[PDB]
């Protein structure tokens, strides 16, 4: 209850000066790299790159990029996601927390940073009553919300989630162009999604060759990802966006599940079993701040993370708010990223299926520590304190004394 709160502030990772403020009053921009593993950076099918533009803009210059990056999504997949992107927090342990929670009371960073002046928008090829979106958002505080209804659904562009991404970034352009600044945006893409159909060719590069469809169409589609988020990019320079926003690339969650274990042998090379599976759950993040010197952060992390790494990027101090991540450029940010289902990784011990295993070296500890005792009974605390905000809707009873709650009937997401 205030419970909550005093486990909040105590984990608090106070603000790195290199990085505090330096984006402050820059636009955001999300681009959500839908079911984008971060094995698939720098990943060269049969010689030539799969993620060609990713990769370098992987690379860049004033790209902050993370090698152990963890997704912590769970049954609510893509909204889970969402979730923890906007709210730092954690989804239900079981379900969708999108379809349950959708009245429950938010502070978002659509309400945090439109606190400050920032208009909200969300872009996303498909129609806003899937994932009970078009209800939650308004909680969150989302300004905009661009469904299916604002784009060409003809036939020809539409696979069987919605929208394509070649004609989604494209038709987006004359909504974002338009779009009062500074803004807070976030655009969902649809290719990339399970089971990976694509007909040729949108496709631009041959599938793998393990024998598994899911797993070897998965690359085409990652490509044709990675294609129509250059051509997006190359408008954001065109425009100038790119130089007055932060882009922010990120997976949501994994692309292959773990019933695949002989076709992703053959993709990494080494035995795919359960310690891999784990380590394959890494998912892209990657931070272009214009005018930062930026590099490869190896420091460990999670997507609950991501909002406080952002507030601190803008300038803005998140103390007294309820937040479970923290700063992933703070100095006191701890590395320990806690799985749905209780798992954590650490850079020397891991819990995966709830054995422990050797971070470093992928060999089982028999024994199980004090430390490795402690750092799970932490983990499960965390998750727990996080469903007693969603299941007790204790957002209610509780807000920073600046701050300013939100009146979800003054959305209209219709055209
Ligand atoms: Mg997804």
């Amino acid at each position: 209850v205030t419970e909550v709160l005093n486990y909040t502030k105590s984990k608090y990772a106070a603000p790195n000066p290199e990085y505090f403020g330096k984006a402050k009053g820059k636009n955001v921009i999300y681009i959500h790299l839908e079911s984008f593993q971060q094995f698939l950076v720098n990943y060269k099918l049969n010689g030539e790159e799969v993620t060609p533009f990713i990769n370098s803009f992987f690379k860049d210059q004033n790209t902050l990029s993370f090698t152990n990056f963890f997704h912590q999504t769970g049954q609510g997949k893509t909204a889970d996601s969402e979730m923890l992107l906007e709210n730092s927090l954690y989804g239900l342990p079981q379900g969708s927390a999108f379809t349950t929670k959708g009245q429950n009371t938010y502070e978002s960073a659509s309400a945090i940073l439109g606190q400050q002046g920032y208009t909200s928008a969300v872009f996303h090829g498909n129609y806003k009553s899937f994932w009970n979106r078009d209800e939650i958002y308004k909680q969150f505080g989302y300004d905009n919300f661009f469904d299916a209804s604002y784009y060409d659904m003809n036939e020809a562009d539409v696979s069987n989630y919605g929208l394509k991404d070649k004609p989604f970034f494209k038709e987006s352009e004359e909504y974002l162009s338009s779009l009062q600044q500074p803004f807070y945006t976030k655009f969902i893409t649809l290719t990339n999604h399970f089971p990976y159909p694509i007909d040729e060719k949108d496709a631009s590069i041959a599938p793998a060759t393990t024998g598994d469809s899911s797993v070897d169409t998965y690359f085409q589609t990652a490509r044709y990802l990675d294609e129509s988020v250059k051509s997006f990019v190359d408008y954001l320079k065109k425009s100038g966006l790119y130089d007055n926003s932060v882009i922010i690339m990120y997976g949501d969650h994994y692309g292959i599940s773990d019933n695949h274990e002989e076709a992703m042998t053959k993709i990494l090379g080494k035995d795919y079993n359960t310690f891999e599976n784990a380590q394959a759950q890494r998912v892209p993040l990657m931070i272009h701040v214009p005018g930062v010197q930026g590099g490869v952060q190896e420091q460990y992390g999670g997507q609950v993370d991501l909002l406080p790494t952002l507030l601190h990027l803008l300038g803005v101090d998140n103390k007294e708010y309820l937040q479970f991540g923290t700063d992933l450029l703070s100095k006191d940010h701890k590395q320990l990223v806690p799985f749905r289902n209780g798992d954590y990784i650490t850079p020397t011990y891991s819990m995966i299926g709830g054995n422990m295993y050797n971070q470093q070296t992928g060999e089982p500890i028999a024994t199980e520590t004090k430390e490795m005792k402690e750092t799970k009974e932490k983990v499960a605390k965390e998750l727990e304190l996080s469903d007693s905000v969603l299941q007790g809707d204790l957002l209610r009873f509780y807000a920073p004394d600046g701050f300013k709650k939100v009146d979800p009937s003054k959305y209209n997401y219709n055209k």
